[PDB]
């Protein structure tokens, strides 16, 4: 069944005020990479969150230096405009797999391209919401003091643990992660 | 009487969880300096405070650059161990009056001489208590939309207009002031 | 009457060769601020003085730290160029009120936008009668061994007290003033 | 015979209320360093001075950055204690000679082994007084408008022009240098 | 001929970073809708500008409350998608004439009705551009500190008066306001 | 127990870079006569401090008039010259006691009575020092708000409050009073 320690572990300062689930990641994250292009863990854990239940993703500075702040404003960015599903892949892509994204010029072509103006990235970018997203975003990660570049945390309580799941076949390992998910979602 | 867009005016967006006196500084900030060290502004409105409502204090990063950020991190370690009054003034007069603080490293002294153990701030400084504080701090200013370097807002509902005040007698402006906080407050 | 510890005190080191009428001051300055804006002292003393005693600015640096140099030299250069009610009171509003000059180049876009040309203010900067007049203006507020950011000379020998004069009614205070000082001018 | 143009040359801007005879130095200057130890200008310009006449000596900042502006300020605190004999010598071969002097503590140091208490030196130091002397000296190198970092000018009027004088031999140098001065001295 | 106090005032507190010929209006002035549907103003003052110097018109919050800030943010969609001339009669006659604009919905047809495509309306709409467009006219009626919900001022130092102008033929007034403008605009 | 308002009252503006325990008394004054000469308050409390923590005598202008400046200028010298045990009770007995000090010169007979030559003495008067801890002693009267012409502070926070002490047996008052100052000591 599941259990702490097991599937996932408890954190020993719950963070109040955390989004019901939480995901952070880093477009320099390989396995995240693979999360999300691959395993679709986003999606499938989606589709199993009770009504009301809100996924929420923010990014982390810690890999990339510069470019890791630089893509974490365009994470607001992205979140400001609500293009997120228009830009994830292609930025995990140009930064991953063609290894296009060197600059923080090629991300706002990125945009660009999936449809956002130009005049339009350069408004939000400077947008005093965006400002307050990155820091929100930088809170967040300080408050359940991340170590990692990639983690998910339910009701700021705990954290998922897939180290502790069946990883020997990808469709068993989505599918018990999603449930715990849902699961410790409750 | 006290009216909207006289001694104070009402932000169009409401900021949640804001504390209730919250007031945004910089040591860069001179005028600011004549605020504490001369007319004692925050002694005079947290004398007027109603039981309960308390005062905030956050710091902000445009002015000084890189010495703003590191100056904004030493007031959340400031924050984070209580020991605000021990720094403050010192922290004004070494940035200020005696140009002593170029550098992290004064930084460090001012508290040092404070009484607090250099080894002791060293810790804070790096901790995530500090990290997170300093983002609760940005991302507060970006909540409020913060234009200017100093203001104060109430409830998150009000934005105080010393503008609005009669400046003419500083005894005066002073006791005014305090007491549209004190009003505003309810 | 007029009584020395009253409106008035007088310097146990009289300073010779000191201006008629000498004020001290800085664009950082509350007090200052409502002395000019509100009160109108300036005008009201200048008024009142017989013929031929002239009234002399200058500007402090201990608040504000480089800004307080920098607008020291700004000073300077108002001076230089005989611009003085010009770029005064946006010199005050730009620091104090709308919070806009938070380094030297927006003190010098004050100083364009009241007319002076870019190149011109650039000038004066660099001059020898600006490097000279701060000198001055450093050397003068030494001589009187001012303690405070503002203050008010007669003949080098008394310094003006407003703690000391009717500050129930500033329409009695000003005038209270302007006199003591035409009466100190002899 | 004394003509315009050869030992000496007028300026076309003579300033008023500058002493009868103005020397600018620099304790990092090596044609300073020669005029002292080596030639003895002083004393020889001192000893042909008509009665009532007297030399004074200001140090220049552009030369040395910051210990250039310790130095000038220690040069103050020299003046304001009378111990410009004492100290002279020591700052020239400490800065040149021995190349001690590294920083303010050396220049400290050096007061202290003249018979100065540091307890002394260092009230001095933070003295209006001197904080005067040295913004007299900024002033009277603007005034004149002074380029390099030694010359001497009489009466504000002139300046003495060793490049063209005798230099075969040192001791018709001095000489005729020192008549030089005793003749624009009138 | 043109005298302050007659065909236009000048402001005591002069606008920097203002456009060279500023307009306020609202949708809901009456003046307005005389200016623009019988006397062309506009037109008229556009026609005799000297080359480069550009009209802009901004609108009102104080009149029509809700419907009011809705205005302002459709005149800023007009602004951003350059159909203004295709939309401001229209929203003039809608409001005021046929009175059938109730509603931001009323405004959106208006603006279909123009040509603008629904979907590219609701974009602009929400857009960052339009967001800042709508903050930026907010400021500017707050900087020259308009009290009327008209009014016009050139090179942010002169705001016309057309209450000195000759009324008793509107062709000569139409004249007489045009040629303000164009003097004024030097 | 030690409560506040009991032995001991609290400052609403505690003074920052103030000694540990600080004493402000004038020659003049009766009681200080007695705390010394015959209570010896300053040895038992003096006895009684922490390792570290320094006892601070200042004296106050406010008795005396002109002698009570002097008198302060002497207590400088004094302390400049480290004989404060050596001057102290003389100074006491001649002015309260014998009352043979009614001048400077009685002053100066003092010290040199005391072993400090007439020379060094005058000497030390005009010293840089003397004025200097002149100015300190004035100013710290001043930061503690200073009302009468003796008391101590500890900290720069509380100040002694000896009305509210034993005074029923002297030997009780004395310890009381030293223990109170080692209680706040801390």
């Amino acid at each position: 069944q599941y259990e702490d320690g097991k599937q996932y572990t408890t954190l020993e300062k719950p963070v109040a005020g955390a989004p019901q689930v939480l995901e952070f990641f880093s477009f320099f994250c390989p396995h995240c990479y693979q999360f999300e292009e691959v395993l679709h863990i986003s999606d499938n854990v989606k589709k199993k969150l009770p009504e009301g239940v809100k996924m929420t993703k923010y990014h982390v500075n810690f890999m990339g230096g510069d470019l890791g702040k630089d893509l974490t404003q365009a994470w607001a960015v992205a979140m400001a405009l609500g293009v997120e599903d228009k830009v994830t892949v292609p930025l995990f892509e140009g930064v991953q797999k063609t290894q296009t994204i060197r600059s923080a010029s090629d991300i706002r072509d990125v945009f660009i391209n999936a449809g956002i103006k130009g005049e339009e990235y350069d408004a939000a970018w400077n947008s005093f919401v965006v400002k307050s997203l990155v820091a929100q975003q930088e809170k967040a990660a300080a408050d359940v003091q991340l170590r990692g570049v990639a983690a998910m945390f339910v009701n700021g309580k705990y954290q998922l643990n897939p180290q502790g799941m069946d990883t020997s076949n990808m469709d068993v390992f989505v599918q018990q992660y999603a449930d715990t998910v849902k699961y410790l979602s409750e």
